Parts: structure tokens; sequence; C-alpha cells
């Protein structure tokens, strides 16, 4: 059916437009887009995003790649879905992220939301390690303003760990 809202779609399609190594220079930044794949990655944005000239026909292929890939189920396309709205609500929970707002309709956008709340948390920590900031890290840095003020909840619990240099 249709969700309740989707909070971070604003937000998604600035990032739907940047690149995968405006993310990846900051440790914690990189970790944060790291899930689900274990590997950093823009494509839940990509296929979220309301800006992001996408084909239809293929989409749905995309789909089942990224959630075969992220849950490990490769052998029942309807079993990876469940698998990856497992994944979502497992990571949800423990960044005290409100799981009303993710009930499985559109698995791509929440995915993003949930990576989203992980790169405002991550963010906070790069800052704190004073990095050089690009668009990205601004970006995040005046959504965090914003969510303050407006639903602080919003940005679920500050426990994010801090990545340890290699």
């Amino acid at each position: 059916g249709a969700m309740v809202a989707k909070p971070f779609q604003r937000l998604i399609d600035l990032i739907g437009h940047m690149t995968l190594s405006d993310f990846t220079r900051f440790p914690n930044l990189k970790e944060a887009i790291s899930w689900p794949l274990g590997e950093p990655s823009l494509a839940f944005f990509d296929l979220s995003s309301t800006r992001v000239h996408r084909n239809d026909d293929i989409r749905r292929d995309q789909i089942a790649t990224l959630a075969m890939r992220s849950c490990k189920i490769t052998n029942d396309l309807e079993d990876s879905f469940v698998g990856l709205h497992r994944m979502i609500a497992t990571e949800a929970i423990l960044r005290g992220i409100d799981l009303c707002l993710l009930p499985g309709f559109d698995l791509m956008y929440e995915v993003a939301h949930v990576q989203c709340v992980r790169l405002l948390q991550a963010a906070k920590e790069d800052i704190s390690n004073a990095v050089v900031p690009n668009s990205a890290l601004i970006v995040l840095m005046e959504e965090s303003l914003m969510l303050r003020s407006s639903l602080p909840s919003m940005m679920g619990r500050n426990n994010w760990i801090p990545v340890i240099p290699p």
C-alpha cells in the first residue's frame, strides 16, 4: 500500500546526484553506506531518488539483485525480499528508528532511509575528527540542524560506534 511518510526523500534526492568518493573519503561516512551490502554503495539512493532518470523495465531486476546480495538468499525471490526487510528492521531497531515508518512496501526507500540515519550519526564523528568538509558533509550537517529543531527523534539513537583507523 502506501507509506505513511517518506521523511528522508529530499536528502535522498540530494545524495542521488553525488558520487561514491564524496562519502568514501571519510571513515565513518564510508562505513555508514557500507550497510547493507558489505561495501560502500549509493545504489539504494539512486533507485529511490525522484530526480534520477531510470528505466522501469530494469528496475525490477536491479532491486532483486540488491536484495539477494544484501541477505544472501538467491534461491527464491520472495524470500529475498523478506530477507531484506528483516535486515532493514534489524538495523532500524539498533538505530532507534520507528518501525511504523518501514512497512516493507518500498524496500529501496527503506534502505536509503536507514542509510541516511547512519550517515547523520556517522557525520558527527568525522566532524569531531576535523575532516575537510565537502558538499556531502555540509548537506548532512544542514539536515541535522533542521531535524534538531523540527523532530530530533527522526535521527535515532546517538549510539554510533567510531570506526578505528588501520
